């Protein structure tokens, strides 16, 4: 069901500056998971993004909807397991159908709601949207594949 | 106004990153209270430090967030909302007492500063109140800050 | 115009400041037509802090970013030419993006080249496609919408 | 004297938000002296102020706290990095903090902690932060050591 | 042992991590006698922030550091060859750096090509010299004493 | 006696690349003591290195060289912000550079610079890294004061 940092820490890879979920609230085996990052100016990106106008970038927006859509496909395949999380990886292989409607600013709980729309051996394809305060602010759909870490 | 936003925080606080800790601002009566908040998120440099492989973010920078929320409160209720005053001043700490930390703070809390004016007379402003997380009660604080022009 | 810009042209054109601007380059330039870009990678990015410890790969949705910045850079100087006056007045906003994949990983060392077509413009919109390559080889692949809109 | 290295390896405090440099005096149960050294190359002066560094003074009590922590840590276990390595440090309480000279680049900032109470893992300290013999900050502080 | 290397190489060899690892690939080494290295130079650098504000030039220092680290990895490789295990336990400590030379400045955008030779070596102690390059051009030229120490 | 926000108005350098934090001792022609302080909270530390703090020997080196360029510039134009703006110092040559003892975390990095020789723009300046009274580096450093562009 709920999962924190401690918990998201031990199973994806992704560390500082590019861990870009901070907790899991809803999370349904082979159909769904919700999950959220808070968006502060307290963070790096904005010193460049842009000067005297923080946005968040759409592009990690989409990043943290494929951390959401991995950690979904990882905890279906084998529920929380750090161990064999250690010898996985999700290799992202496309990304499509994305629409940015509302920028994301400091103060904004950025919330990613992602689906299954298709598994199909080592292969998920999932989908969905970006949310802030119940409105769609982006869309994508995302292709990954599960493989053996190296 | 009673809500402002980063944009209106960046054009009135002298602090910048990694040192501004107040991201929006709900509510402000002039010359009384202020309520004001930061996200805290995992994407943030303190957490490198504090503590590696377990994040919780530092009782010292929740109290400089509800200072800064503070000096918000004392700068717009000295001059309103005015930029071109605001760009050459500085804010400094004289006193902190009284601060409780209850409940530690992590990666995805919405971080709500309550700030009541205690006392203040011209640029020396005495703050008290709380941090909360959903409605929790995770500090208390009360703070004295001195609004000055930067020479 | 010139075809070839350094990174002293870069800055007064992008409003793309550190750690969000990754074109280092500008190559090849045809007024609302097309663009060859790229970016150096190197170990000394902080981004390789956290994508991966022990195994750095740049990230993907950045090689796109990086695509998007070259796209935002041909759109602005054919319809401006280069002004940093009016460069100051703009910022570029993603409005969608299409048909990405990633085909080959990005690593220290490599040369992060973008080349980038307008597919279609009127006005502030702008939609380019193309490719990332490195050595020659289509490292990947992306369509992207751009809109250049006023700084308010 | 306790270098950054052992240091190390009794506060958990990892960048940026190590704070203490060097133990130079060491009483168990009485008292601690300790520096930081402030240096323009800090991450921290980006933003407190831009065109005029101050080391801020939330900043000034946690190295203070940090060192009192060190104190507790010894106090307690003496030099142990093993059982160390299993703990953190809680704030409980801070009272009673003046700040007096601004703290700025250049400065060695000394931390003076001598032990007001303690029980258990509840440790109350207090005393000042120096630079070059006079008083900048004077702060009282509870903390907690955790598993 | 090989003539080329990459990241995934460099860091089992060397200790230096971020924002102190400054070689990217290996592209040439010969045991005893030579390295062919190189940092690839973006404006993605933190470095670049402060070195200078609008005009960003990478360190000459760094040049330097670069190329000692180069001749490090070619004085460790040359002894022990491509071995993990050892090299956590040596550190490659410059003694002595001469006759230090700036001759063209480098900027994002550049791949920082150190060229190193070994003048002497006898047992720890080595001392090389060589050039920092950017596309053929010498921008950069130094000697330097370098000791493999003891880690612990 | 230069303090960091005079050290900010003639040096062009910005974090995390100005290596200087107080001017002590400044005689025009002739020499310079200043220092930086070293502490564990410098980003440089993650990488130079991991478990083992050791400030870069070529960073005690850039430290002695902005030193130098200082001591050049108010030589020759005092402390004339305005002036600085138009001026670049441009290092040409590095020589006779020694490191014998680490600088560390809680160290006070002092350098002691002394003009060797100058012929109008050029200037030759050498001198030491001091740690505590002893030597921990020396260093001969030739700059070219220069118009910006
Ligand atoms: O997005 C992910 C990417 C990776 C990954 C890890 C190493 C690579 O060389 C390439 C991709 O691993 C993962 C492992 C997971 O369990 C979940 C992920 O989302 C990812
Ligand atoms: O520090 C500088 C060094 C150089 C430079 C100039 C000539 C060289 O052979 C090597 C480096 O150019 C510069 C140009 C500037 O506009 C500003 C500088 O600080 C520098
Ligand atoms: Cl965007
Ligand atoms: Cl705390
Ligand atoms: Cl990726
Ligand atoms: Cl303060
Ligand atoms: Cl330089
Ligand atoms: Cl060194």
């Amino acid at each position: 069901s709920q999962f924190f940092i401690e918990h998201i820490l031990q199973i994806l890879p992704h560390r500082y500056p590019m861990l870009l979920v901070d907790r899991i609230t809803e999370l349904q085996a082979n159909q769904k998971i919700v999950a959220y990052k808070n968006i502060t100016f307290n963070e790096d990106v904005f010193n460049g993004h842009f000067p005297n106008k923080p946005i968040f970038p759409g592009v990690l927006i989409v990043e943290g909807m494929a951390q959401s859509g991995g950690f979904l496909a990882f905890t279906s395949l084998w529920g929380f397991d750090p161990e064999i999380a250690k010898t996985k990886i999700v290799y992202f292989m496309t990304i499509d159908k994305v629409k940015f409607r509302i920028p994301v600013t400091p103060g904004d709980r950025l919330e990613y709601h992602l689906e299954v729309l298709k598994h199909k051996g080592m292969i998920w394809q999932v989908g969905g949207t970006a949310q802030v305060d119940g409105k769609v602010v982006a869309e994508a759909e995302l292709k990954a594949m599960i493989a053996e870490r190296e």
